[PDB]
C-alpha cells in the first residue's frame, strides 16, 4: 500500500521479502563486504524489465541484514524474478556477487499478516559466468493473500584476466593486446591494415612533438647540488628536505646556519648540473654500430645490446642501420629506433608490464610475470640497459610509469598514497582501516592464497593466525599488507631493472631528483593545450564556470610555465601525458572521467588531489594572490 506498483490492470498483488544472506562469497582478502541487491521483476517470455528495485543498508559486513519487503501487482502466470547481488567495493574486478532466478509457478497458500509461516526459505546463489564464484544462501519469503556460453572468438584471439582483476583480449595473429571485444571478420584488404598504419603515423608525430628539458674531493652526497647566486656566490643545497646552505656539506659542520637563499626547485639547472657531472672516462670505441630488421627490432636487439661484455661500450655514440635503409643518420634514425623499440617493449603481450589501476594508458611491473615468461630477469635487465642508454645519450624514451615505480627506483619507502596507483580496492580498504576502527572487519593476521587449484593460509608474522587486529597496531598490519601486496612481490624484478639501469649510469646521480621528475626526464617534457583543457573540465559544489575562484584558477594555470603546468597535470591525474585524441578521453579508475574541481576544505589549507577520480579539491580563496601562492606551494610540494 506504500507504493512501487506501476502495472495495474488484471494483476495480482504479491509481496516479496528478502531476509538476509549467510556466508557470502568474496575474493578480496579483506572481504570488501559492501553488497547491494537488485530485484528485477519481469516476464519470462521476453525478459523485458518491468520492476527494478535496489537497496543498500549494510556496509562492511559479510552477512547483510536485508529484511526488506516489496509489494507489486503482477500476474504470476508468466512472470519471474531476478535477484542480482553485486558489490560496490569490487572495482576493477567482477563485482557479480551472484544471481538467483525465482519462478512464480509454485504459488503456495500464502496468507501475509494472517499466518505464522516462519519459513524464510533459503536458495543457493547461482553463477552467471565462468568468471564468477558464489557461496552461501539467500533467504526469501513470498506472500499472495488477496484476490477478486561465451561467444566464439577469431583464431589467434584469447581472453586473459590480469592480476588487477580486469579482462583483456590478446591476439597472436598480429601479437597485440586490447581491451574491447575481439574484432569481427578481418576483411583487412586495405582499410583495416591502414588503420594500424595511420595509428603508427599519428603516434610517431606525437613522439617528435615532445621535447627534452635541455632543448627547451669531487663527489657530493646524493640530493645535494650546487647553485650560483648573484654577486658571484656558490651555495650547495639539498633536495632531500628543503634545506639551503652556504658552505659545502663535506666536513664543514661548524660553518652552518647562514643567510642562505630561499629554497627553490628549478628543473633546468638541475638537469644542467646532472649532464655536467655525468662523463665517460677512459677509452672506448668511437663507433658503436648496430644493424636491425624492423619486424625483429625487439628480438635482434636483445642478442646485441645485452651480449655486450662491458657497459662502457654503451657510453659511446650510437649508430643504427635499418634493413633496406640508406638515409642520413643525423641523430634522427636513433630517435626513431628508440621510439619503435620502446613501443615494442612496453607491450602486455610479453607480460613484462601490465596496465595500471588508476588509469588505462600507463604501465607497471606485473607481479605475475613469473608465470607468463620463465626468463623475466634477462628481459628486465635488457630494458634497464635500454633505459640507461636512453638517459645517457639524451634521447627520449616513450615509456610511462606510475609514481611508486619511480619511488622504488629512487630507493624510497612505500605508503598508501603510493599503493593507490597500483590497485584501488586495496587502497580503499587500507584507508578505511586507518581512519576507522578495524574491530568491525575482525580480520586477523592471515592471508589466503590459492595456487594450482588449492587454497592455503599464510601469516605475515609468526603466530599471526592466533592474534586479532585491534587499535594501536594497525600501522604494522597495513605496512605488512603493503609489503606482501606490492613491495615484496616485485622487488626482485625491480632490483634487476635497477641493476641494469645503474650498469650504465651512476646511481648516486639520480637521487637528486624526486618521484615527479624522473618521468619527465626519461619520457621528455610534453605540451598541454590549456584551452581544450578548459573546455573539458567540469565543476561542482557551487564552483560556477565563471565563479571567481575558477576564474582565478584558470588565470593562474595559463600564467604558469610549461614545466610547472606539466607538474600540476602529473600531480592531479598521476601521469604527465594526455590522450592523443584530446582531453575528452582522460580515463579514471571506474571509467572515463574528465578533469574536475571540487569545493572542499578550509580557506587556509593547501588544495588536495585524487588521482583515482582525477579531481582537485580546492578551498575557496579571497584574491588572486592567495590562490596563486597556495596552488604554487601545493604543486611544488606535490606528494
Amino acid at each position: 500500500v506504500y507504493g512501487l506498483s506501476e502495472d495495474e490492470g488484471e494483476s495480482r498483488i504479491l509481496r516479496v521479502k528478502v531476509v538476509s544472506g549467510i556466508d557470502l562469497a568474496k575474493k578480496d582478502i579483506f572481504g570488501a563486504s559492501d553488497p547491494y541487491v537488485k530485484l528485477s521483476l519481469y516476464v519470462a517470455d521476453e525478459n523485458r524489465e518491468l520492476a527494478l528495485v535496489q537497496t543498500k543498508t549494510i556496509k562492511k559486513t559479510l552477512n547483510p541484514k536485508w529484511n526488506e519487503e516489496f509489494y507489486f501487482r503482477v500476474n504470476p502466470s508468466n512472470h519471474r524474478l531476478l535477484f542480482e547481488v553485486f558489490d560496490e567495493n569490487r572495482l576493477t574486478r567482477d563485482d557479480f556477487l551472484g544471481q538467483v532466478d525465482v519462478p512464480l509457478s509454485h504459488l503456495p497458500t500464502e496468507d501475509p499478516t494472517m499466518e505464522r509461516p516462519y519459513t524464510f526459505k533459503d536458495f543457493l546463489l547461482r553463477p552467471r559466468s565462468h568468471k564468477s564464484r558464489v557461496k552461501g544462501f539467500l533467504r526469501l519469503k513470498m506472500a499472495y493473500m488477496p484476490k477478486n556460453p561465451p561467444p566464439p572468438l577469431p583464431p589467434g584471439w584469447e581472453e586473459k584476466v590480469d592480476n588487477l582483476g580486469r579482462t583483456y583480449y590478446v591476439n597472436h595473429n598480429n601479437r597485440t593486446t586490447q581491451w574491447h571485444r575481439p574484432s569481427l571478420m578481418d576483411v583487412s584488404s586495405e582499410s583495416d591494415n591502414n588503420i594500424r598504419q595511420i595509428n603508427q603515423e599519428a603516434a610517431h608525430r606525437r613522439f617528435r612533438s615532445r621535447r627534452h628539458i635541455s632543448e627547451d674531493l669531487g663527489p657530493l652526497p646524493p640530493g645535494w647540488e650546487e647553485r650560483i647566486h648573484l654577486d658571484g656566490r656558490t651555495f650547495y643545497i639539498d633536495h632531500n628536505s628543503k634545506i639551503t646552505q652556504w658552505e659545502d656539506p663535506r666536513l664543514q659542520n661548524p660553518a652552518i646556519t647562514g643567510p642562505a637563499v630561499p629554497y627553490s626547485r628549478e628543473f633546468k639547472q638541475k638537469y644542467d648540473y646532472f649532464r655536467k657531472k655525468l662523463k665517460k672516462p677512459a677509452d672506448i670505441p668511437n663507433r658503436f654500430e648496430m644493424k636491425l630488421h624492423r619486424n625483429n627490432i625487439f628480438e635482434e636487439s636483445y642478442r646485441r645490446i645485452m651480449s655486450v661484455k662491458r657497459p662502457d661500450v654503451l657510453k659511446a655514440r650510437l649508430w643504427i642501420e635499418f634493413e633496406s635503409e640508406k638515409g642520413l643518420d643525423y641523430g634522427g634514425v636513433a630517435r626513431e629506433w628508440f621510439f619503435l623499440l620502446s613501443k615494442e617493449m612496453f607491450n602486455p603481450y610479453y607480460g613484462l608490464f601490465e596496465y595500471s589501476a588508476t588509469d588505462n594508458y600507463t604501465l607497471q611491473i606485473n607481479p605475475n610475470s613469473g608465470l607468463c615468461n620463465e626468463d623475466h630477469l634477462s628481459y628486465f635487465t635488457f630494458i634497464g640497459r635500454v633505459a640507461g642508454l636512453a638517459v645517457f645519450h639524451g634521447k627520449l624514451l616513450d615509456g610511462f610509469f606510475i609514481r611508486p615505480f619511480y619511488k622504488m627506483m629512487l630507493g624510497k619507502q612505500i605508503t598508501l598514497n603510493d599503493m593507490e596507483s597500483v590497485d584501488s580496492e586495496y587502497y580503499n580498504s587500507l584507508k578505511w582501516i586507518l581512519e576507522n576502527d578495524p574491530t568491525e572487519l575482525d580480520l586477523m593476521f592471515c592471508i589466503d592464497e590459492e595456487n594450482f587449484g588449492q587454497t592455503y593460509q599464510v601469516d605475515l608474522k609468526p603466530n599471526g593466525s592466533e592474534i586479532m587486529v585491534t587499535n594501536e597496531n594497525k600501522r604494522e598490519y597495513i605496512d605488512l599488507v603493503i609489503q606482501w601486496r606490492f613491495v615484496n612481490r616485485v622487488q626482485k624484478q625491480m632490483n634487476a631493472f635497477l641493476e641494469g639501469f645503474t650498469e650504465l649510469l651512476p646511481i648516486d646521480l639520480i637521487k637528486i631528483f624526486d618521484e615527479n621528475e624522473l618521468e619527465l626526464l626519461m619520457c621528455g617534457l610534453g605540451d598541454v593545450d590549456v584551452n581544450d583543457w578548459r573546455q573539458h573540465s567540469i565543476y561542482k559544489n557551487g564552483y560556477c564556470p565563471n565563479h571567481p575562484v575558477i576564474q582565478w584558477f584558470w588565470k593562474a594555470v595559463l600564467l604558469m610555465d610549461a614545466e610547472k603546468r606539466i607538474r600540476l597535470l602529473q600531480f592531479v591525474t598521476g601521469t604527465s601525458r594526455v590522450p592523443m585524441n584530446g582531453f575528452a578521453e582522460l580515463y579514471g579508475s571506474n571509467g572515463p572521467q574528465l578533469f574536475t574541481i571540487e569545493q572542499w576544505g578550509s580557506p587556509e589549507k593547501l588544495p588536495r588531489a585524487h588521482t583515482c577520480f582525477n579531481r582537485l579539491d580546492l578551498p575557496p580563496y579571497e584574491t588572486f594572490e592567495d590562490l596563486r601562492e597556495k596552488l604554487l606551494m601545493a604543486v611544488e610540494n606535490a606528494q
